[PDB]
């Protein structure tokens, strides 16, 4: 099926997912000078105090930390959003080298990795219905650069040995996603898509200006994961990012000047 190799990578996805060539595909390059400041944008409201993480899963393309989304326990509101969006999972995209790995770029700059905190609009009842709607999801994207360690990431890093291969899951309770946030919640926003098949055009993207810094050892541990299942030939889970797609008829808005 689809993946990030030579024969199934992003340039091939359109053959099974023709929306790959659609009008609101993600990620994009964020040209910071042509983004328009919008004073009518509200600050983001991140309410993660009651978040309930449940488990961590290697799905063969990344690893997802999954949350209980059966109540308004961890929600995103405000910003460009109307209504309440519930956190369902977070995951990352990263590179084989510190010089690449992010999906969004900032004036063509690639970061070492990118965190996606995935939320769905509660007016649609569940994630499966939300992805069928143009305003169904809100993904908070946070860039990772290599520098000092991020202490709040370490519990993620340490469990990865237990989910090395595709299909492996592990209990992962009591993780606080607030430990992954930068100091500032200044953001860019634009309408886009899932960045993996099925590439559905259902996402309000909210990309934070301020990256978090993680240590070289932390991101090295991401690169020890496998795309393959256990007992299959080993292919390191690296470069699981889609490159920037045409902005087409879209304007990126900034919450800041
Ligand atoms: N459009 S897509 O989803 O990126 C895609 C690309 C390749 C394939 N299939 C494929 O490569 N099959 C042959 C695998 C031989 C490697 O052992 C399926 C889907
Ligand atoms: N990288 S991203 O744009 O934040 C993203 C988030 C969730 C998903 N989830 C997903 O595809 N789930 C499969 C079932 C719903 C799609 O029919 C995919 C990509
Ligand atoms: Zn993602």
């Amino acid at each position: 099926h689809w993946g990030y190799g030579k024969h199934n990578g992003p340039e091939h996805w359109h053959k099974d997912f023709p929306i790959a060539k659609g009008e609101r595909q993600s990620p994009v390059d964020i040209d910071t000078h042509t983004a328009k400041y919008d004073p009518s944008l509200k600050p983001l409201s991140v309410s993660y105090d009651q978040a309930t993480s449940l488990r961590i899963l290697n799905n063969g393309h990344a690893f997802n930390v999954e949350f209980d989304d059966s109540q308004d326990k961890a929600v995103l509101k405000g910003g460009p959003l109307d209504g309440t969006y519930r956190l369902i999972q977070f995951h990352f995209h990263w590179g084989s080298l510190d010089g690449q790995g992010s999906e969004h770029t900032v004036d063509k700059k690639k970061y070492a990795a990118e965190l996606h905190l995935v939320h769905w609009n509660t007016k649609y009842g569940d994630f499966g219905k939300a992805v069928q709607q143009p305003d169904g999801l809100a993904v908070l994207g946070i860039f990772l650069k290599v520098g000092s360690a991020k202490p709040g990431l370490q519990k993620v890093v340490d469990v990865l040995d237990s989910i090395k291969t595709k299909g492996k899951s592990a209990d992962f309770t009591n993780f606080d996603p607030r430990g992954l946030l930068p100091e500032s919640l200044d953001y860019w926003t634009y309408p886009g898509s899932l960045t993996t098949p099925p590439l559905l055009e259902c996402v309000t993207w909210i990309v934070l200006k301020e990256p978090i810094s993680v240590s070289s050892e932390q991101v090295l541990k991401f690169r020890k994961l496998n795309f393959n299942g256990e007992g299959e030939p080993e292919e390191l889970m690296v470069d699981n990012w889609r490159p920037a797609q045409p902005l087409k008829n879209r304007q990126i808005k900034a919450s800041f000047k």
